[PDB]
């Protein structure tokens, strides 16, 4: 094969590029432009026997019926035959958490009791807000010039005063409603009082305005709350105001935040703006995604000049750039063609860092091992020159690059769809990258055979310097001391083990799917959501509103997910049904002795006003006992011919008598197109409140899951029947995190075990290999646990890369442990650190650099890979070198080998 790269390497330079450019120009063309309008699209898992019955009942929910041609699913229409507003006060309507908003704070002295603090909220709503072109203002007078006032508190200060103005203040109003909430803060015990010319019920103090003391405590400022155990002082500190806006949220307010916002600091000395509510914070995402391709690029560029000073050339550094993009281009062609599968999940994105710190890994190894063959037998062919170095390189090469395949590969075990996505994506590119770096750089490197005197000495002070580092000094620190390195790594192995084990583990995420941190986290779309959501008291009484648990029993269709659900489009399911029946008395007995059971348990709750929300067999037969209609006064279980009517008269009936609205979520039986009661839907109302934390909602699923588990059932509606689905995804969610992540770090620690054995068939080496993997992964998810993290869809996957970047300084210095030198632990080391330090080194350094540039950024999957890599290169180099080394004092000369090659 050597002869193919010597004397011919244009050949393969030449049909390496036309393959690639075809390559590109196809996977530009054919395919469709990724979206990435939704930053989350495929955080739902499939598959997981609860997803399945999830997907069921959204289907079920979609096709409800219509009286125009329902299609599926009515409920009676086959048979069916038919033939506060004042405009005073200066206000439109009460305030709800359907308006955009900001908060105030950060004045000099921590209070906004004053003139100064108000008189600038009112002057930046009137800036920066109303000043711009806008046409969402409600207008509730005819006139556009009184659309809305600005809602601020000095509208609610002058409004409790006689002379009402955003402007015209007095000063004496202000001390006035201090007193008054001083005075009247303990009767909030109250609620709207409606004060329109007076209130009905006994009030607390007949000096209410139109629910202003309400208002102001409820929606407006509410950080101190006003009922402390504090001074007497009828001062007290304000911390945040907030400023509601009579205009609408969604995405047509964006256009607001894009002139003003963006760039200003704050508007006046006395207040700023911490946090804003418009609702766009998934819409404008994109926008700074591109706004930050500025640090990869600078990232990219750096990596080059590093480049540059190892290997003396230049062409070599840009073929091996060229090389790694090459290599992201053919990956992305594999990816969406030939693999046929169509989604692009975003996290890729977060990819082309990570094989920028991957794909240099192997070039250094590569050079350095040529000038090496380079240095021996100086006067050779080059062919001879290539197959020697391609003995010695391309197995340590292809070890360190398929482990790591394998530990991003492994991912394709969990539910998650863009976990799997990102696993298959960034395996085949690390994989093309290694056949890459193979083919197409000892071509390059055969063909590349060509104040210059300051520049040259400096270069040749920093080389003699770089050789007397890694030849000496190195390894006398490190088997000096040989002491202190074993008990501190030790040590810090203990603390990692005992912060991951004992002490507080990695907490499974606590906000919302819909309220994920994506942002940076000082931005204030972000903060708000963080820490403001949860001070003011209007939206923490919904917070946890006392919502109890509900149950749902299903018979009609079948639990079955089919949406093509490897790597799906995250779109386009099917329903079905079964073929049960409902007609046999048997069968209405039965449900009506399950009703019964079902209600002599633990976990139903009682409300004892239930009308329909319960079963349905025991209103329609509540419904009997009349006549004069047909069939009367009959036993309970009917043949079923009576019934066939029965129940459409009296759901009809019942539906004409009551009901507002009872569609698409009542558990009404669900009729056929035609004719025929295709399926039934039971509900109850449960007693676990709904918590968000997983050990209750756990405890909840099973306990209820296995009680109902237990059928016993007629022939008819007993398979395919139990279906017990409540409203529980996220924990679904959390449980499919969990199961994905242990069964990923499983795999991909015994790829890494199983190649390091077969590598260099030497036990006692393994063994100290496999200890300074356990170690790394120990003391690395310790400080990531200490930084303040938890598992969501990405530290789900940069926990099991990291086995995988782990065993990379290790391979190395157990394969540089094959030398002539005899001695068993003194020697053959200074030999493997003096070969493998100075690559070894640059490698973990132009990575840790590449990670490093990305903190400035504002998205925060760049910020959390940046950091991750920092601190798992470090980490990784640290132990690697000073443990490994450092315990080769229980290693011989005969140790342990293979038995037959
Ligand atoms: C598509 C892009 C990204 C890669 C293109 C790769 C090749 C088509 C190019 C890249 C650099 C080129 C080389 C740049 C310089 C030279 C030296 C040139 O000879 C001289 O400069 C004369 C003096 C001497 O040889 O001493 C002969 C062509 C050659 C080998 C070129 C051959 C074609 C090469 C390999
Ligand atoms: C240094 C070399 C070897 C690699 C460079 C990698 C990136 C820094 C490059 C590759 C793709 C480039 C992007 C390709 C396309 C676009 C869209 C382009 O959009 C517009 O010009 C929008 C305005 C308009 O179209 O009028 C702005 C530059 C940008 C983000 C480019 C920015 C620079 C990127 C990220
Ligand atoms: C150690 C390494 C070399 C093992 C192989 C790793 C990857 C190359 C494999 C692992 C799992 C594979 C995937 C497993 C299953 C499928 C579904 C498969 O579906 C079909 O073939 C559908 C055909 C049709 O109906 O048209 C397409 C390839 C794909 C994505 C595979 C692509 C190649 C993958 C990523
Ligand atoms: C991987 C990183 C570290 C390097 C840079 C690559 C990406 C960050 C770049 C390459 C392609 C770029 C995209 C190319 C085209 C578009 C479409 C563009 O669409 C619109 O402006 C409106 C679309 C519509 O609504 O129809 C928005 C920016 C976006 C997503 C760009 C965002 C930035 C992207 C993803
Ligand atoms: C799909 C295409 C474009 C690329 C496929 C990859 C092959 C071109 C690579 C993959 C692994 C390579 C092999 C890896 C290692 C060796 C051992 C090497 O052994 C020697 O020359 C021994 C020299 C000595 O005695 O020191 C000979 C080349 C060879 C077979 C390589 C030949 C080129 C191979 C087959
Ligand atoms: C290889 C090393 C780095 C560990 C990798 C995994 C850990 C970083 C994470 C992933 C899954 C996590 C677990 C996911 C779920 C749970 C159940 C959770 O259970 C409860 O809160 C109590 C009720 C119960 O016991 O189920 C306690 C934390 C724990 C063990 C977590 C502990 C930390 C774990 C093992
Ligand atoms: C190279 C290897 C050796 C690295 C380490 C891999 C495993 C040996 C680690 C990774 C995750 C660890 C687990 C993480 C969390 C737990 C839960 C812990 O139990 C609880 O937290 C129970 C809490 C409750 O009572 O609700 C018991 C240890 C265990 C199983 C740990 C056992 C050791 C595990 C499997
Ligand atoms: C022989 C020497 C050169 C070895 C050096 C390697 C370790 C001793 C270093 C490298 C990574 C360092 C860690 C990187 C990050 C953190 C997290 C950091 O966390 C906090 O500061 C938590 C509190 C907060 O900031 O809110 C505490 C220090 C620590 C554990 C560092 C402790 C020292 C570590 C383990
Ligand atoms: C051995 C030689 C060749 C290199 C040694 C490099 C270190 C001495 C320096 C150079 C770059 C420095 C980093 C450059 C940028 C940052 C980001 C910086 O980010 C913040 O302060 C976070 C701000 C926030 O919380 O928003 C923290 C320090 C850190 C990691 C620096 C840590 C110290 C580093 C690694
Ligand atoms: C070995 C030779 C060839 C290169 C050595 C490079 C380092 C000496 C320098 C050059 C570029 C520096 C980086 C340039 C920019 C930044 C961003 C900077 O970001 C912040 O301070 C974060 C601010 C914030 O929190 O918003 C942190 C230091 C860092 C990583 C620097 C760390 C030190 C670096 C890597
Ligand atoms: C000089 C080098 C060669 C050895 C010593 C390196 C340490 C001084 C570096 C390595 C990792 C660094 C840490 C990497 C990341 C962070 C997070 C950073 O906070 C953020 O930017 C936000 C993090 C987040 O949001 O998750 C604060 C600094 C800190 C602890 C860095 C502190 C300095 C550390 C320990
Ligand atoms: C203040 O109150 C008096 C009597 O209650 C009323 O006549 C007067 O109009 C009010 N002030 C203003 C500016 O309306
Ligand atoms: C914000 O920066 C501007 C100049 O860019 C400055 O005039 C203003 O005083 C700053 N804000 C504060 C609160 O000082
Ligand atoms: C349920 O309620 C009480 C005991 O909880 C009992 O009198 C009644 O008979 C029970 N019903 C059934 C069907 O077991
Ligand atoms: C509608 O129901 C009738 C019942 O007799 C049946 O004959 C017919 O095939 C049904 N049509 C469809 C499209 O299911």
């Amino acid at each position: 094969y050597a002869a193919l790269i010597a004397d011919w390497p244009v050949v393969v330079l030449g049909m390496c590029t036309m393959f690639i450019v075809v390559c590109a120009l196809v996977g530009v063309l054919v395919p469709e432009l990724p979206d990435f309008s939704d930053p989350l699209l495929g955080f739902e898992p499939r598959g997981t026997a609860i997803g399945q019955r999830l997907v069921t009942w959204n289907n079920m929910v979609k096709n409800t019926g219509y009286k125009a041609t329902l299609a599926n699913y009515p409920f009676k229409y086959a048979d069916e035959q038919a033939s506060n507003f004042h405009k005073d006060s200066f206000f439109c309507d009460v305030p709800s958490d359907r308006y955009s908003r900001v908060v105030f704070t950060s004045s000099g002295g921590e209070t906004l009791w004053n003139l100064p603090a108000i008189k600038s909220m009112c002057n930046v709503d009137n800036s920066r807000i109303r000043s711009h072109p806008q046409f969402g203002d409600l207008c509730q007078r005819t006139t556009a010039a009184s659309c809305c006032p600005s809602w601020t508190l000095g509208n609610y200060i002058a409004i409790l005063n006689n002379r009402s103005s955003c402007q015209k203040i007095v000063e004496r109003d202000v001390s006035h409603t201090l007193k008054l909430l001083r005075t009247c803060a303990k009767h909030y015990d109250m609620a709207a009082r409606r004060k329109d010319q007076l209130k009905c019920t006994n009030v607390p103090r007949k000096c209410t305005k139109y629910n202003a003391v309400y208002q102001i405590l409820h929606y407006l400022v509410d950080k101190d709350f006003m009922t402390p155990k504090t001074a007497d002082y009828a001062t007290p500190a304000l911390k945040y105001s907030m400023l509601f806006s009579p205009t609408e949220k969604g995405e047509s307010m964006m256009n607001i935040y894009l002139d003003n916002f963006e760039n200003w600091n704050s508007s006046d000395g006395v207040t700023t703006i911490t946090g804003i509510e418009f609702g766009i914070k998934h819409s404008l995402f994109q926008d700074y995604l591109l706004m930050d391709t500025v640090y990869p690029a600078i990232a990219i560029v750096i990596v080059l000049l590093v480049m540059c000073v190892y290997t003396k050339s230049m062409f070599i550094t840009l073929m091996t750039m060229f090389a790694i993009i090459s290599s992201l281009i053919v990956s992305y062609f594999l990816y969406r063609v030939v693999f046929h599968f169509e989604f692009f999940p975003f996290m890729n994105l977060t990819a082309l860092i990570i094989l920028v710190g991957i794909g240099a890994n192997n070039a250094f190894v590569l050079c350095d091992v040529w000038n090496y063959t380079k240095f021996d037998k100086p006067h050779a062919e080059t062919s001879e020159t290539v197959s020697i170095t391609l003995q010695h390189a391309a197995l340590s090469m292809f070890v360190t690059s398929f482990t790591t395949a394998a530990a991003f590969y492994a991912n394709y075990v969990s539910n998650i769809t863009a976990i799997r996505c990102f696993g298959v994506y960034a395996g085949t590119a690390i994989l093309v990258n290694y056949v890459l770096m193979v083919t197409w750089l000892p071509a390059v490197v055969v063909l590349h055979e060509r104040a210059c005197q300051k520049c040259h000495k400096v270069l040749f002070a920093i080389s003699e310097a770089s050789r007397i580092f890694f030849e000496k000094v190195l390894p006398c620190i490190v088997i000096k001391f040989r002491y202190l390195w074993l008990f501190w790594f030790l040590a810090l192995t203990v603390g990692g083990a005992y912060i991951v084990c004992i002490n507080p583990k990695m907490k499974l995420p606590s906000l919302e799917l819909s309220e994920f941190q994506v942002f940076r986290s000082s931005h204030p779309f972000e903060r708000y959501d963080a820490e403001y959501k949860k001070l003011f008291m209007f939206e923490r009484v919904h917070h946890g509103e006392e919502l109890h648990m509900p149950i749902t029993v299903i018979w009609g269709v079948s639990p079955e997910d089919n949406g093509n659900p490897l790597n799906p489009k995250s779109k386009g399911k099917l329903t079905l049904d079964s073929s049960f029946n409902i007609a046999s008395p048997a069968s209405q007995a039965w449900i009506l002795h399950f009703c019964q059971k079902l209600r002599n348990q633990t976990f139903f709750y009682q409300t004892d006003e239930q009308d329909f929300t319960s079963c349905f067999i025991e209103t329609f037969k509540q419904w009997m006992e009349n006549q004069d209609c047909c069939c009367s006064h009959w036993s309970f279980p009917y043949k079923q011919e009576i019934f066939e009517l029965c129940i459409k008269r009296a759901i009809m009936e019942l539906e004409r008598s009551t009901g507002y609205h009872l569609d698409s979520k009542t558990p009404g039986p669900r009729f056929d197109i035609n004719d025929t009661i295709r399926a039934v839907v039971l509900e109850f109302q449960s007693t676990y409140l709904f918590t968000l934390a997983y050990e209750k909602m756990h405890q909840f699923y099973k306990e209820v899951d296995s009680w109902i588990s237990s059928e016993l059932s007629s022939a008819p509606e007993g398979l395919s029947n139990g279906w017990f689905v409540s409203n529980l995804e996220f924990y679904d969610l959390q449980d499919s995190l969990s199961d994905g992540t242990l069964i990923a770090m499983g795999l991909s620690v015994a790829v890494a075990f199983s190649v390091m054995l077969l590598t260099t068939w030497n036990i006692i080496i393994s063994l100290y290999a496999i200890i300074s993997i356990a170690g790394t992964i120990f003391v690395t998810v310790g400080s990531l646990v200490l930084l303040g993290w938890e598992l969501n869809v990405l530290e789900s996957v940069t926990i099991s890369v990291a086995v995988g970047l782990s065993v990379n300084f290790a391979v190395h210095y157990g394969v540089a442990y094959r030398l002539a030198p005899d001695p068993d632990r003194e020697g053959k080391v200074i030999f493997s650190l003096s070969r493998v330090g100075s690559a070894m080194a640059m490698a973990a350094l132009t990575t840790f650099v590449a990670g490093a540039m990305m903190m400035p950024s504002t998205v925060l999957a760049y910020t959390q890979l940046g950091t991750f890599m920092m601190l798992i290169m470090c980490i990784s180099w640290a132990f690697a070198t000073f443990f490994f080394q450092c315990m080769c004092r229980c290693l011989g000369p005969q140790g342990t080998c293979g038995q037959i090659p």
